[PDB]
């Protein structure tokens, strides 16, 4: 059991191993910290108020559970977690240690214009990181760029797992439950913007946002309307007007037409039909990339717990476990 040490920031106190040093404020508040033991610079999570509520500590033990379990160069992973309590009745604070990576996608299309060869090279590692995500039954749900970790040399990592303007349309229909699809469908409105520097679909608000998304991809064949059965969801899709489903080849002249072709077939309408992220990956769009022997998949996961009603002290003493039990990488 490690050396810890006290330090006053912004307005919370810190309590960490000795093996992390010179705590600077990033972001629970997120401090950058050098970690003597491997040289390394890291990210200390400090969770708010961890145990505030049942709400609070169902998701505290959700995001150990996600954290510990993700062991993909795509997608954030866990290097430490500790807590300062030497008891589980001490047991009120959790600290998570990741990479520390510093800079997201929207701090890389909102100040540069990139190429063809960059887009292939981001949205490939989203899709890498996803089929990972995808195949442990994980949906993400809220693919944006500001989820989107980008080191300076473009290495890409998938944070938060399990803004409308990301949204698939059936999230925004509310949709009596979903598939995993429905990242596929943000994941091609970041490529759109990427190519395009632009915002896809702007919405202002979710209803705004169905009509923007129908002005591009066009009103639902009758064998989709058929699906949906809300009749006032039903009745603003027939309402303004049939929409001209446009050619993607003009929404995105310029673009290498790999990657237009790719769009065609991740915001399809129908999450049916949407291509899968193993799909994706072998698609022509990334030959340069790709490598089957390279694209490894998830142990399944065990989320039976996000189906309980459980008091606060069992959410509580299920996270001190996780801690406790948690093995760290090489
Ligand atoms: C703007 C109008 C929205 C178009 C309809 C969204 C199509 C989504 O697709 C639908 O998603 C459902 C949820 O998984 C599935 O149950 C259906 O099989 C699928 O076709």
């Amino acid at each position: 059991r490690p050396t810890f040490y006290r330090q006053e920031l912004n307005k919370t106190i810190w309590e960490v191993p000795e093996r992390y040093q010179n705590l600077s404020p990033v972001g629970g508040s997120v401090c950058a910290a050098f970690d003597t033991k491997t040289g390394l610079r890291v990210a200390v999570k400090k969770l708010s108020r961890p145990f505030q509520s049942i709400i609070h500590a169902k998701r505290t033990y959700r995001e150990l559970r996600l954290l510990k379990h993700m062991k993909h160069e795509n997608v954030i992973g866990l290097l430490d977690v500790f807590t300062p309590a030497r008891s589980l009745e001490e047991f009120n604070d959790v600290y998570l240690v990741t990479h520390l990576m510093g800079a997201d996608l929207n701090n890389i299309v909102k100040c540069q214009k990139l190429t063809d060869d960059h887009v292939q090279f981001l949205i490939y590692q989203i899709l890498r990181g996803l089929k990972y995500i995808h195949s442990a039954d994980i949906i993400h749900r809220d693919l944006k760029p500001s989820n989107l970790a980008v080191n300076e040399d473009c290495e890409l990592k998938i944070l938060d797992y399990g803004t409308r303007w990301y949204r698939a349309p059936e999230i925004m229909l509310n949709w009596m439950h979903y598939n995993q699809t429905v990242d596929i469908w943000s994941v091609g409105c970041i490529m759109a913007e990427l190519l395009t520097g632009r915002t896809l679909f702007p919405g202002t608000d979710h209803i705004d946002q169905l009509k923007l998304i129908l002005r591009l991809v066009g009103t639902p064949g009758a064998e989709l309307l058929k699906k949906i059965s809300s009749e006032s969801a039903r009745n603003y899709i027939q309402s303004l007007t049939q929409m001209p489903k446009m050619n993607f080849a003009n929404v995105f002249i310029g673009a290498n037409p790999l990657a237009v072709d790719l769009l065609e077939k991740m915001l399809v309408l129908d999450s049916d039909k949407r291509i899968t992220a193993a799909q994706a990956l072998a698609h022509a769009y990334f030959a340069q990339y790709h490598d089957p022997d390279d694209e490894p998949v998830a142990d399944p996961y065990d989320q039976s717990f996000e189906s309980r009603d459980l008091l606060i002290d069992e959410w509580k003493s299920l996270t001190y476990d996780e801690v406790i039990s948690f093995v760290p990488p090489p």
